[PDB]
Formats: structure tokens, sequence, C-alpha cells
């Protein structure tokens, strides 16, 4: 009964749940990278935004932090800023956007990895990852994570090793 | 003069401009994919949100459209929704999030490509792409686009062919 089979097809919600959690995963990872980055030109910006700040500052405050660091902003800056995020900005997200992901160093990527690999055994397991993404976690929570890693779990072992995490971060 | 050289290093803004425009690029592309998708289970959701709607509806309205289509929402739906986007939602973004990008068909990807390849010669050129992303475009606009495609322009010819666009969309 094709009509019946279609009416009970749930793949749309599956895909969405996976996408949403993968997004959270990557944003958490980039928050750690942005914090640990040894690129001084990112660090000073981070420092400048923290002395204005929660994690949240107005876009006007972000522009000022940039300008006061010695940068000339392009005429369409505001339009570019809208693409990444009521006139306020998560500045760490800006900082993440300012880091070239294809050129991340192994050491910097490991700083992020280490945080998800809580027991430090070299594998981000479902329960470790669920912990990082949701930490009073439920059964349901752990299983949503287990489904989300399928795409980046290249060897099919149900865990994320460093190679897989790295691939995912360098977007390749 | 290392101190001087660092003070005039602009790479942070470069990376950000690239990231922001690449994000716009991908979101436009997914808007077209979501609109043309032959997956009926996406189409009906699209139809249900349009009869509630701008492109914008409340998250409560999104939940209702889902529920009224026959779906049971998970207990943490609201938390998952926050990851993708004052209580309102761009529902096309939801629809995009519900599509598995690794499994996009060649025909569906081409529907998006065709829109950026305005002259239909099989190449998305800088000026074509700038047109799609910004269409009274300036000189500056065209050049920001030219810098942004470097990462997905695999053969270095300054244009995006279908293979490169496809790779970019399927996130691989
Ligand atoms: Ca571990
Ligand atoms: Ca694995
Ligand atoms: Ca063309
Ligand atoms: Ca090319």
């Amino acid at each position: 009964n094709l009509y019946f089979q279609g009416k009970i097809d749930i793949h749309v919600l599956e895909n969405f749940k996976n996408y949403a959690l993968m997004l959270r995963f990557q944003k958490l990872a980039m928050t750690i990278i942005a914090q640990q980055s040894n690129d001084y030109d990112v660090q000073k910006l981070k420092a400048a935004f923290l002395h204005l700040d929660k994690g949240n500052i107005t876009k006007l405050q972000l522009r000022k932090g940039l300008e006061r660091s010695g940068l000339m902003l392009p005429p369409n800056f505001d339009l570019l800023l809208d693409q990444i995020d009521s006139g306020n900005i998560d500045y760490t997200e800006f900082l993440a956007a300012a880091i070239d992901r294809r050129q991340l160093s192994k050491k910097l990527i490991y700083c992020a990895f280490r945080v998800f690999d809580v027991d430090n055994d070299g594998e981000i397991t479902t329960a470790e990852l669920a912990h990082v993404l949701f930490n009073n976690i439920t059964e349901r929570d752990v299983n949503q994570v287990k489904k989300m890693i399928r795409e980046v779990d290249k060897n099919g072992d149900g865990k994320i090793d460093f190679y897989e995490f790295s691939e995912m971060m360098k977007l390749t």
C-alpha cells in the first residue's frame, strides 16, 4: 500500500535531527578551536570582544572591537555579518567564521577532540558525545547521537576516532 | 618588523568574508533544492508551511504543520530546532535541514546549478555568482565572490563547473 507506506515514512524528521545535532557538534568543536587558537590575530579579537562583554555583544560593539583592533571594515560588512547570525552577535561564532577550517593544524584539532574524548582513549563514543552535546541526559538523547555520527563514522564502528573527527572539521 | 607585519595582517577578515559568502551560497542552493525536491514527504511539508505563511512562521506554527502532517515530534524537538534558527523560523531552512545532502541526485543538484549558471554554458563564473548572491552590484562585490570560490574551485580556473558545485553540495 504505497499511500500507506508513504504516510508512515519518517525520514524527514530523521534527517533534520541528524542535521541539527551535527551542527551543534561542529559549533561546539569550533568554539574550542577558537578559544585555543594560537593565531594571535584571532586571540586579540577574542580578548577585545571579552572586555566588551554571556558570549553576546551588539553588532555595533563587534564592529567597534574590530575597528579598535586596527581593521578597516568593508562597506558591506553588515550584510556579511547577517549571514552568520535582534542586533546582537555570539562573537565566538564570528571568531569561528574567521578561522580557515581546511588549514587547521593537527594540534589545534586535537585540543577540540580531547574535550569530546573525555576518557582520553582516542575514541569519541556515543555516550561521550551525548555527554558533550547535552550535558540529566536520557536514553533517547544517547540514541539520537548514535544516529547522527553515521555520516562521519567512516569505519562503521560506532565511534569517532581522531582521523574521522579531523576529516569532519577540515570539511574534508 | 614582525610586530608591524602582524599589525597589518588582515587574514581574519578575509576568512570571515569567505565564510559568510560561502554560507549564503549554500543556503541559496539548498533553497532551490528544497523547492524542486521530488521527495513528496518534503513537498507536503513545504505546502503545509506555505498555507500557514515572507518565508517566516512561528516555531509553534512549524510544530503544528508537522503534527498536522501526521508526525509525532520528539520530546526535545524545540532544542533541535534552536540549532538551525524571537520564536520565528525560516521554514525553507527547516526543509533544507530535512534533506540528506550526501544523497542528492544529479538531477536535483542540476536544478540548483542551472540557477547560478545563468547563461547555461556549464560554468558558474564570478559575475554569474555575484549576480545570484547580491542581485546594483559593485566592483567590490564581484571580487569578494572571486576570493570565496577558491576553496571549491578545484581546477583553479576561476569558475565553478558542475562537478565542483556537486562536490560542494554533497559535502564531499
Ligand atoms: Ca574515549
Ligand atoms: Ca569510527
Ligand atoms: Ca555560465
Ligand atoms: Ca573550476
